[PDB]
Parts: structure tokens; sequence; C-alpha cells
């Protein structure tokens, strides 16, 4: 089984902690990004997500939202908890980083996309 | 002021209902999708999200995860709550739909991307 | 049949002209974007693409790259030429807008994603 | 100076060969994918792309379309040609894989997204 609970680090150097996931698949955690598109000072930020519980998969898909405390942005991450061929856990994820724009006319350029790989820290 | 609480419908015909947003920006609700890439019976699914509260914007940025109850998939949405040029509230969103694959070698094809525009019901 | 050749306009107000596609599916054209993420003056830019020729589909998928003349960026567009229910042509597309960064350490934030719908002008 | 011309291989094991880049930034080549989402026999496929020449950057931005010969799909890649911290050329790319659907009502699920890192062969 691949469990979300624990401390993780990613390819960019960001760390994240996820507490226990309840019977409904929900969990909370904290995210310390190593990088920012802003020129602001980085602060630890909370995250809230859900792990898919159908078929009690041992490598479930999951999703979570990071509510940034140092900018007006929001990032969502989705991926799957895989059991590496080495028996070690790896989170393969893709994310959408949403910036806030002041006019709906600028909405077309407000969304960045990318990946991140997490391993137990 | 653009608010997330309420009932919404999108360009594909899906409906979403979001409850009250608490002091830390949390919210939950339900999503009834009108379409599916599966060959399964669609079922109302729960969602948990967060909206950014930095600078208490009137057109907040937000994100939420939909935990599908009829499949092993997970979807994440992110976007902004705008007051459109015509005066109506509109949610401009982008999403990542993650399918579950069985081997970490099939991860590359597990993620679909799209958009949805939600309007008040 | 849905043909790529012609003059098109999109939901953002951008216009594009595509010449004739040869026996290999290749075509060239020009793109006049109505919007820019830069603060630069917009110039008409050339595009080069290819339409998929397998099974001689009447609604083929296609792809094209826009080589911007007023910035160091590149945008790729992919989609499908659909025959609307009204018998009119519509191009449903998704794009990736790539900005150039100076260090590979900033690569994670260099890519935006979005959609555009085109109709004959 | 990062150059596109040559032979490359990526993180999934696919190989690509790009020919000479002309004065207007055009180039063509061939792509042999190592994986497929189809259940078909993979076949070498042609590609046509463009690299941005504005300010004659040494780490250019670029895009290309792969016209798959064994399916009705089309893929577009975009990214930047970097000289990595260790001194090696590396292509950081993101892609959109467009499948063909039969009704414009199924357009929402036709696009997959991912990344690929190419390195010199
Ligand atoms: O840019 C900011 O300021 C905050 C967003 C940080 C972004 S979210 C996707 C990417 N992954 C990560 O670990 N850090 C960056
Ligand atoms: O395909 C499935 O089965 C479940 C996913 C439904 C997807 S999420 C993105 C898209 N938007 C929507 O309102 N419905 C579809
Ligand atoms: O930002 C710039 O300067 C040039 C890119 C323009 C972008 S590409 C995707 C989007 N569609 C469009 O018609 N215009 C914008
Ligand atoms: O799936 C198919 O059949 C053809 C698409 C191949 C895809 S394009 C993105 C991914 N990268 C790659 O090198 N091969 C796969
Ligand atoms: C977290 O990861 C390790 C854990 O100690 C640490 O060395 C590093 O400085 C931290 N990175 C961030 C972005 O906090
Ligand atoms: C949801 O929106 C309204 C509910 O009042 C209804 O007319 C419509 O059929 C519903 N659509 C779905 C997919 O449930
Ligand atoms: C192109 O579209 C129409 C065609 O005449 C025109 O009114 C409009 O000004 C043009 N838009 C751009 C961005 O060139
Ligand atoms: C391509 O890369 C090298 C060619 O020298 C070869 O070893 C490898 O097997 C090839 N891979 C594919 C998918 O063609």
């Amino acid at each position: 089984k691949c469990s979300l609970t624990g401390k993780w680090t990613n390819d960019l150097g960001s760390n994240m902690t996820i507490g226990a996931v309840n019977s409904r698949g929900e969990f909370t955690g904290t995210y310390t990004t190593a990088v920012t598109a802003t020129s602001n000072e980085i602060k630890e930020s909370p995250l809230h997500g859900t792990e898919n519980t159908i078929n009690k998969r041992t490598q479930p898909t999951f999703g979570f939202t990071v509510n940034w405390k140092f900018s007006e942005s929001t990032t969502v991450f989705t991926g799957q908890c895989f059991i590496d061929r080495n028996g070690k856990e790896v989170l393969k994820t893709m994310w959408l980083l949403r910036s806030s724009v002041n006019d709906i006319g600028d909405d077309w350029k407000a969304t960045r996309v990318g990946i991140n790989i997490f391993t137990r820290l």
C-alpha cells in the first residue's frame, strides 16, 4: 500500500507534510515551496485534499489544493501514489497554478501548468 | 462581490452546489457531472475546496478536488470568481482529470486537461 | 468535410489565416493575436502546422506552432476541425504558451495553458 | 549555445532526430515513440517545428507538431533548449496529445497533457 501520510519532498526542493486521512479520504497538511513566481517572501501554507477511496486501491489517485499565504494565488495538485519498483513510495503529480487577475479580460493568461515528483523525506 | 456559495451549472451541463465558506476559506459541496469518459453510471460526488483569502479580494481565486464516487478517478479544478462585464458572477476554471493506471510506467497518459465556465443557477 | 484553409477568428478576438494544406498535411499561415502577456507591441506572426491525414478523416485533428515576432515566446496549438450541428466549421483548440526564462531553474513557471474556439471570419 | 539539430532521446525512451534549422527558424525531423496509449503497432512519424529567433537567444524557445502515422492523433511539443548547470544541452518540454473524437460533444475529454526531458544521444 502507498500512504499519503508523512513528510515529502519534491524535485524542486519543496517539502510537504500530510496528516492522517480519515474514513472519507480527506486530509490536510502544510506546504513549504522552495520556489515562487512572485517576488514575495515565502510562507508555509496549508493544503486540503482528498484521496479516492473506490475499490480501496493500493495506489490511489488523489487531489489537493494549496491555499497560498503569501500571494493571492491558488494551486491544485493531482496525481497517484505509486509503489516504485524498489518498493519505495513515489507521488507523480501534475498541477495548475492559478494567479488572480483584476479583469476577466486577462483570464486567458492566468493559469500555469507543470509537474512534480515527491519522495519520502 | 463574487461569492462561491450557491448552486452553479457549467457549459457541459454539469451542476455543482457549494456550501458556506468558513473563516479560513474552506468549503465543501457536491458535483453532479453531466458527462463521463467512463462507461459507468454517473453518481453525485463530494468536493472539498479552498478559496484564497489574502487581501480579502472581491474576485477570489480558488481550487477544489472532486472525489468521484463511480470511478477510481480524481479531478481538481482551479480558477477565479469574477463579476463579468455584464454584471453576473462567473467562475472561470481549468481542470486536471487524473485516471488511475496500474503501472508507474503508464503514468504519462493518465492526465487530461480542460476548462469549464460556471454560471449561477 | 472541415477544411483548415481560410480566415479564422477566435473568442479572444484574434485572427488567423491558413493557406492551402498539401498532400502531406502541412500548412502555413499568419496569426494576429488580439492580446499579449507582454507589454510589447503586437506584430502579425507566422505559423507552421500539420493536419493528421490517417483515414482521411472529415474532422481531422491538427497541430501548429506560432513563432511570435514580438517576443521570445512560442505557442503551440492543437485541436480538431469539427462540423458544428449547424453545418458550420468550428476549431476547438488547446494551447501551451512557452515563455523563455534565463536559467533552467525557472523552467517550472514558463508554461501557460488555455483554450480558444475559432470560427470562419 | 544550445542547438536543436541532432538526435535526442527522452525520459520515456522515445527518440527524435531533428535536421538543420533554416534562417527563419524552421526544421523537420522524425520521432519514434517508445510508448503509445493505443493498441496499435508504433511507426516512425514526421515532425515539423519552429524555434523562435528573436534576439538570437542561445537557449531558444521552440515548438513542433508530431503527425502520428499509426493513429488519427496529433501531438504538439513546446519548450526551451537549455545549457544545464552541468554543461549538457537539455530540452525541457511540455506536450498536448490530441485524440480524435467523433462528436463535438466529446471534445472535453480529447486532450492529454504531460512533459518530456530530452537529452543528446
Ligand atoms: O509561485 C508561488 O509563489 C507559489 C506557487 C509555487 C509553485 S506551485 C507548482 C510548483 N511546485 C512547487 O513546489 N512550487 C511551485
Ligand atoms: O469522466 C468521468 O468520469 C468523471 C470526470 C468528469 C469530468 S471532470 C472535467 C469535466 N467537467 C465536468 O463537469 N465533467 C467532466
Ligand atoms: O502573449 C503574447 O504575447 C503572445 C501570445 C498570445 C496568446 S497565445 C494563446 C492565446 N490565444 C490568443 O489568440 N492569444 C493568446
Ligand atoms: O499514444 C500514442 O499513440 C502516440 C502519442 C505518443 C505520446 S506523445 C506524449 C508522450 N511522449 C512520448 O514520447 N510519447 C508519448
Ligand atoms: C525541507 O526539506 C529538508 C528537510 O530538512 C531541508 O533540508 C530543506 O531546507 C527544506 N526545504 C524547504 C523548502 O523548506
Ligand atoms: C442540474 O441542473 C438542473 C437542476 O435544477 C437540472 O435542470 C439539470 O437537468 C441538472 N443536470 C444534471 C447533469 O444533473
Ligand atoms: C481581425 O478580425 C476582424 C476582421 O476584419 C477585424 O475587425 C479585427 O479588427 C481584426 N482583429 C485583429 C486582432 O486583427
Ligand atoms: C532509439 O534510441 C537508440 C538508437 O540508437 C536505441 O538504443 C533505442 O532502442 C531506440 N528507441 C526507440 C523507441 O526506438
